[PDB]
């Protein structure tokens, strides 16, 4: 059995994790309807991924420098 | 070559796709900070997780079995 504190607690996770899920659908939604308008503009959607894919990779990239930059630094002092 | 009209719209369509997909990953970040605040109450996460799961399913099949209403009602009609 969960006592009130608890059946509470749960209530509330469960109430905002399945907010945030909405929202996270509603963001995947926006993102498909921004392709799709890329499409009827006459571009590759496929190809336009890949570019959103190699830039956050690039992005990745630089901030492991930075960590690999602060783990050298530190290292050396 | 990409035009002046052309290479505006790529720049836009990067533009909005990067913005959505940083605030999914607030989204999904967030997600995870509830699931270590209950892990913190003393809940099992792997279980909350499966009972989000199991509510989206129920969900869906809710919604799927208005599709089959409108289907079988449309067929009787």
């Amino acid at each position: 059995v969960l006592n009130s504190t608890a059946q509470g607690q749960l209530k509330s996770i469960i109430e905002r994790v399945e907010r945030l899920e909405v929202e996270k659908a509603e963001i995947m939604e926006q993102i498909k309807e921004v392709y799709a308008e890329a499409k009827g503009n006459g571009f590759d959607v496929k190809v336009l991924k890949k570019v959103v894919r190699i830039r956050k990779q690039d992005r990745a990239k630089r901030q492991e420098e930075d960590a690999i930059l602060d783990l050298y630094l530190s290292a050396i002092g």
